[PDB]
C-alpha cells in the first residue's frame, strides 16, 4: 500500500459517534493496511476559587481511559500505531492539524452528526467525515 | 478487504482539483482492494432564443471525455468499477446522494480548496475531503 494512507489520524473525545469513527478509521486502516493513531483532544477558567487543575487530571484520566480502550481495538484488529493525547494551548481545530503535521499523518478522520466544518474550511490536509 | 468501503464513489467535473481527488480515490481503491465509480454530474436558462440544448449536448460530450480519462486510469491501476454519469433535475449535493444510493456507495470522495459543506452538513453518509 501507498504512502499517501499509511498514517491515519482519529479524533476521539468519548462520543458515541467518535467511537463510530474510531471503528470506520480501524477498518480503513486493517484494509489499506495503514497506522492508525487515535487522539484525544484536551480542551480546557480564570475566577476566584476556580481550580482548572482538577478538571486537567480528569479529562487526562479520561483521555487514558478513552486511548487504552482504542489502543485494545487495535490490537485486536491487528493494526499498528499508537495512540496520543494532545492538549490545546489555539482552537481544537488547529491543534488536531498540528497534531497531523508532527505524527505525520496524511488523513484525519472524524466522528460528525463546527470543528468538521473549520477542517473542512481550512483545507490543510485530507479530512474523513464519518456521520452518525 | 470489509464492505464498509467496498464501493467509492468520487465527484468529478473536469477540473484540477477534482482530477486530484480523482487519484487519491484510485489510490485508496487500490489499497483497500475497492471498486471506483468516479460520476460526472451534469447540472443544467428559459429565455427566448436561448436553447440549453446545446449545453447539455456539450457537458454531457466533456462528461464522455472526464468519464473516459477516469476509466483509463482505473484500468492502469488495476481497480475495478465504471464511471457513471449522472445528470441534476434537485443539487448537485442530493444527486450525488442519490447516486450513491443506487450504486451502493459507502464513501463520498470530494475535491476541495458549498457542495462540500452540504454533503457534510447533510451526514446523510460518509465523505473524504481532499484539498487542491
Amino acid at each position: 500500500p501507498g504512502s499517501m494512507y499509511s498514517i491515519i489520524l482519529v479524533a476521539l473525545d468519548g462520543s458515541q459517534t467518535a467511537s463510530h469513527a474510531l471503528d470506520a478509521a480501524l477498518e480503513l486502516a486493517a484494509d489499506a493496511h495503514a497506522r492508525l493513531v487515535p487522539v484525544y483532544v484536551v480542551d480546557m477558567f480564570d475566577t476566584p476559587g476556580y481550580d482548572p487543575s482538577i478538571l486537567v487530571d480528569a479529562f487526562r484520566e479520561e483521555g487514558r481511559r478513552v486511548l487504552d480502550d482504542a489502543q485494545a481495538r487495535m490490537t485486536r484488529r491487528g493494526v499498528a500505531g499508537a495512540p496520543r493525547l494532545v492538549e490545546v494551548e489555539e482552537d481544537v481545530a488547529e491543534r488536531l492539524e498540528r497534531a497531523a503535521r508532527e505524527i505525520g499523518a496524511s488523513l484525519i478522520v472524524m466522528g460528525t452528526h463546527s470543528v468538521a466544518e473549520r477542517l473542512l474550511r481550512h483545507a490543510r490536509c485530507p479530512v474523513l467525515m464519518i456521520p452518525a
